[PDB]
């Protein structure tokens, strides 16, 4: 069962856009906990390459906030209601936060936004599917090009680990 | 018991800066809380005024992230730890979310964002009170100019409510 | 029967890609109706908020332009031939128009520009179901951006008039 | 008959300021044919030039599209009432449209658009002569700037045909 | 007796440009109480719209106190010598002004504001006899777009107000 | 009795932070009479060094209206009423002004600008005194910043009289 | 057999994505030869118009070179490698180049530029057939968008040259 | 005999714009003679406050420049024929040029700037007078924006002398 | 005898650094009288092409003119005295200028363009020459980049001419 | 006995102000120091992360001539004299440099970056605590905001060293 | 027998400034390879520093495809042929390409890197040399400038590799 | 002995490049000492026309170290090591400090400021002498370019003081 199949399920399981509704409304929790993590990697980071990190983190957590706008907003659009409470973010998203430590490694917060991005690929894979099979060409397009953007940043944030994107 | 007061006791309840850093962090979470609350109304709001009010929610948010900047690393800075996650920002603040509700007027998300700018000048108030008292001249006028825009906002939103200021 | 199998059974009324030519033909008759009509809401309104609605028609009026430059632009690209005469935009649009007048109110401007992107939003449907049907993946990208710029112009006036989106 | 004298008695056969209302009036008309023309040129051309010329229609456009709005905002302000339908337009002109073909050589296209600016300054003299007839100073400005605009564009059309103004 | 001709008696009661002058310096003390009055509306307002209005006063405000710079740098080129202190502009005003309150109404503030421009164009109307009658060309064109910008700023003003320009 | 406890007695002749509205008050009616004095200047000027010293009275004139609006607004959002009429500002102020004359030499201008500044550290100084008495660190950092501005200012006016700022 | 079946037939010769993967390898290798066509055009042109191709020609080129940067960037991010040499591209090229010369006329490099953008075009509807078999819906977007600017780039040149668009 | 009479009888000595023509020639002369000396001022200048009026000759060539391009366009296209040889500049224009020396003070260049500029201000006074006669609406515009402009220079080169205008 | 030769024999004909100023003194009349005979291009031209060849006439004067700037500059710098007179441009420049006609074609404009420039390329030689004689390394790379200019704008324009740079 | 204590009895050693004026001096001479230091790593840098640590050495250059430029100015302002040879800030510094060598490692230029952000943190403490001491509000907002932007750049610099900010 | 006198005697193997074209056209050649291997760098590369390396090739890039512009627009200019397609550039470079393989280390394309501008700096160098030889000095300037740009990016990247530049 | 003769003699007194790279390193110290000197008159100058002769000091100021920036860059470059210490600078030379005054008058910082650019240009002439003798031409250029600037500031502040370049 890959992960793509966990979230579909887990997204359809409590109108002819109620499945689109739902994952962008997933999108909308799992974006803001991402932005939480990013900022915690902002503020936690210490080690060599800091200086180039740490502004980079600033742009990733710009992006995510912009993929958040648009989300919500469609989701308002095409008849929905985002969450839009801390609490509600936390419990829906299926990332999970811990504590921040000065502590963590360099390395380990490069893996962890990989591991991020990676969840958020796949989200967006889901909605490609579910807006495809419910005819939203317009939420298929916001999903097509926050998969692209996400696989890029994967690709990059892999190379400065040393490795291939490994999608 | 002011509102002043209930703040500063509850900061310090549990180095020469601990309650500098206990009031720091309190506005880490505070202020992550006032920008979901805004967040909220930016997507919620119906009624008349909303193409000019709309964009001021963007506005303000903008606005609240840089304090949240600002505050955050400030508290870096100095030695401390910000809370950095969803549950922590919720656990911690002093502001009530409630679930976003399309049926709530113009003039109810006026009144609450004024009780949202109205708490946190009080409790830059004991920022001041507190960074007076460890002697910390920089977090001092850190909490000046966030105090001074936070009663410039009050002034125009209560003008918006047909209101004077009332701090 | 739908509006858009109304629509639908209009343009393909009258090469392997004739009935993408006559719904690009459609849309530069409806926007260039459209953008009148809008012009026709910055010239005549009267009421409290005009301040802020007047420079809005001009934004919109900007917007509309663009897509009848892109429309007009992608049909003489793919080999049609674009109405090109007022007596044609007028003669082809679904759209009626009225003679100006200043006692129409804030309200009754704000739902005919409403009907006005329903219209609209429900021809580029049909735009999609065209282009699919003769393979056209350029001109179907076009449609889908033009609807979803379309239906969140319809969730912002809604708002204004105090209503939800309604697609 | 001159050309300004068969205006002159058309605007003003059917308050102290009617005339003026009237070429004004004549004048919105008048600009919605022209940008219409000018835009079946941007799209119609064909032939070697084809690269700068395509652009220049596209500023011509934006010139006339700002007369008409200074034209039908002094209009409204002087307290009359804007053409603002497409039939209106068409009606009132006295420029004629002709159906859009690939067919026109670049020459033919050049002495249309010769035509249309020779007509409009014609216009704009009638506006000079109704303006000082009625002491309106600030129409009379208008319609000063408008005919030195035509003006210039005539002797530069005029000059890639190879001709001298001739006004 | 018509404003204009009130104006004009008391401009010219007490070499060849003595009434351009004399008007001229008129439209130095109006501005400058003119100015004060705009910004009395932007500090004292309360009520729904504030927020658009508001910084509506400053554009306003900009604008007068740019004509104030071209009427007093204009009225020192052609020999003569401006007001110059707040009381030479109080005392010749013929613009009154009120101590400032919170209590008066958005619809009080936009009636004030209508009178004002009314009052100007009336002004610049005398200053367009004044400088025909003597030959000053310059000055002329100087009040011809003064007037017209005060006209456009009555009619967009009555529009908020639900009115015709009423010129 | 120095300038500084002169102008203290005569602010405190006449709430928690009554004193700090008056003097915030005493500068809204100072800066007005200031501004008015420099555009004397901006106006009256003649000699060698008028083309750097006329757009310095420019740049001098924008920041002290800027201070007004920060003064203004502070007063406003603390709960106080500015003074908004010219008639106010000029009786309230300590300033004096004269009647304009082109007879005044440039170092005669540059004299009255440089006691005009020193008055006006003077009252920032009251200012400092009066915002730590009563506790509004806000009011006391405008007060602070607005003295620092004044004080740069003396120096370089004094150094283009050849003299030290002798503060 | 039309060039899209020859071009897939060439392509797909030789993972669920090695198809995809390789149209991409394709399209690096034909870009890097097509701009560097563009640039013999832009260095070896001589006759009437050379003052409006030649600038042309580089804005040709630098859309070419940004078309390479998205195609390269997206083959290494979905798992690929990317032709990175000139021999490579020289080889896999189905482009032609030919030594270059002064004596070639204005219309011939036009008809060559023609040419070239449709092999693209054909290149991208391959990449479309493709990506739509292996569901990847990044990289369809990637080719509908080159697609369309080329054959927007087609019709221009086609009519430069007098022509239709004749896709 | 006055220098506005003086010019006008030379400049009509030797259709229905003949003299508006001629006048707006006798300026393309004169503006080329006067950019000249401007331009030798700029070079042959030395004595205290160069490093402020040398650039201030700069912006006047500009300026100067910006009104030849005017003119002779405007003479271009309403059917004139511009002098367009240095030869020609020299001889038809009324300003005399000396030879360049470094020997003349700053006072003598500014007094020569003011004579250059009170005799062109005398020709525009001569432009309005023609052009009002012949009834040439945009050619009147050009000379009384030139003349406004020149008599603002007069006035503040003049300041710079310690002088009035002295129009 | 070359046209250098002949130039350098006329320039050196009538300090350490007399042919340099001599050379430079020379460039001063020679690029007046260049951009004179620009200007006359730009308005007496007529034909097809005239749109991007008028505009391209201004870009020409403003890098004439900058050369001009420099090269005057870079004279009074080391010692010399420029020309400065309409009449000394003219009698010292070694290019003829003719009464402007609206009947020369595009291509006799072009050709003089050309020569113009063949000749400006020919002085800088000289320039080029004289400084390496007299040691001065800087007025020598002022010749250097006035050259290599001179060198690019023939091979462009003689490329509109359909001909090589023919240097 | 503290660092702190150390500067301020230094300072001190040797009007109302004369420990403000010493303390802004001592800054004078550290700050020209500081900066020598900061271009000498901007210089000397080899190894790994210079790419980035280059550039972020010519920001700091840049931050620390802009204190510099303040502190002198205020200085100068309150009635001082600002040392301004090389000899007197090499004398009066308390920083030591040593000769440029190519063979510190990056991390020894990290090392020494952090001591000379710590000793101006404390050189500025004392600035706070004598500007108290002698109630010079506009020095003591100086210093604070010096302070707290040395404190962040020591936040920064030891992340990049893989350490807390230990002030 | 130095890398300078192997260029030198390869390119002058095979009019009076035939060694200059040659030079030229070699540079045409290997600044072509050179990007190649550059952007190879940019999509190759993996390994910690990525994030600032990678943006650092584009910025390479964009500085090597400038060069080839000014040498390619140059050789034109002065009457050569510049090679104009893929095949060319491989086959007269003097710099070979390999295939592309993620598995290079960041430390071999550094060395490459240098390897190339080493190359690159050397061919300069026989560049200056020809050209002094052939008297160009226009191509002599544009050889020095690419020599003095190579020698600073030899530097660079040499301290990334924590070495002197070597040159 | 000229000042030339003297400064070669005292550079070259103590590899291929020896002399240039000591000619580079004597101008870091002074330049470092030039800028030090222009930044005293910055602070010390008082007198009629500071306020623009105080920012021209911050120009000369700026322009100083982009030249420091570019000689020390480039002596890396070729392998030397640069002064970067405030003695070393100091110590090494020619040009001497004094004590900051305020009692200098504006003509004796005028007249110190054209020693301290008649010092520099000399310099820079024994570096063109240096460099043509061993062969730099990229040091050569930069010295030039650097020679250049020097006397055109010897030309306007000469000009400022009454007086020719006299170079």
């Amino acid at each position: 069962n890959t992960l793509v199949e966990n979230i579909y399920a887990s997204v359809t399981h409590n109108s002819k856009n109620e499945k689109t509704k739902a994952v962008l409304n997933q999108a909308v929790a799992d974006l803001s906990v991402a932005a939480s993590i990013v900022h915690q990697v902002h503020w936690y980071m210490r080690g060599p390459g800091f200086l180039y990190l740490h502004p980079k983190m600033d742009e990733l957590l710009d992006s995510l906030n912009a993929n958040l706008d648009e989300v919500s907003e469609r989701l308002i659009t095409i008849g929905g209601a985002p969450y839009s409470t801390l609490a509600e973010f936390s419990k829906h998203s299926k990332l999970d936060e811990a504590k921040g430590t000065y502590d963590k490694t360099v390395a380990q917060h490069l893996a962890r936004l990989v591991e991020v991005y990676l969840y958020l690929s796949s989200l967006y894979q889901v909605g490609l599917d579910i807006t495809d099979e419910e005819g939203d060409a317009g939420t298929n397009d916001l999903f097509t090009a926050a998969k692209t953007e996400a696989e890029k940043t994967i690709w990059m944030l892999q190379a400065e680990r040393g490795q291939g994107p490994a999608l």
